[PDB]
């Protein structure tokens, strides 16, 4: 006899399936509670929390962790790439010289002091000295466990 999906309750006909959280599933039943994304398509995986099944995007927005900018203050979602220094994330936009306001990008020779930025160029002599690197741009979220994610498996019936 046919699976019965667990998304509309219905049998499965279709040639193709998915299996997932134990479960089998119309590829169009198995959608991202947020977006509506059709899991099995997008990516390779769910994420199961909170009483959602999410796509990686939507899990990432909603319980990944957000920082904040020491430059602006404002908040920065997970998804955001970020600059770091002395232990602070900052907006790409953010991560500016003090004195001249130029951007700071990877490989940039810079100084920090107090939680001023300054360039190569513009060493504060007067309030001082590390030259420091600045790094490629990481994700705010960061890595995080794969405690929620459920492989799709996508079937031939
Ligand atoms: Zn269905
Ligand atoms: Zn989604
Ligand atoms: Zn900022
Ligand atoms: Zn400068």
């Amino acid at each position: 006899s046919w699976k019965r999906c667990a998304g509309c309750g219905g049998k499965i006909a279709d040639r193709f399936l998915l299996y997932a959280m134990d479960s089998y599933w119309h590829s169009r039943c198995l959608k991202c509670s947020s977006c509506q994304a059709q899991l099995g398509d997008i990516g390779t995986s769910s994420y199961t929390k909170s009483g959602m099944i999410l796509c990686r995007n939507d899990y990432i927005r909603l319980f990944g962790n957000s920082g904040a900018c020491s430059a602006c203050g404002q908040s920065i979602p997970a998804s955001e790439l970020v600059m770091r220094a002395q232990g602070n994330v900052y907006h790409l936009k953010c991560f500016t010289c003090s004195t001249c306001r130029n951007r700071l990008v990877p490989g940039d020779r810079f100084h920090y002091i107090n939680g001023s930025l300054f360039c190569e160029h513009d060493r504060p002599t007067a309030l001082i000295g590390d030259v420091m690197v600045v790094g490629e741009p990481t994700l705010m979220g960061g890595e995080f466990g794969d405690e929620d994610e459920r492989l799709i498996t996508r079937l031939e019936n």
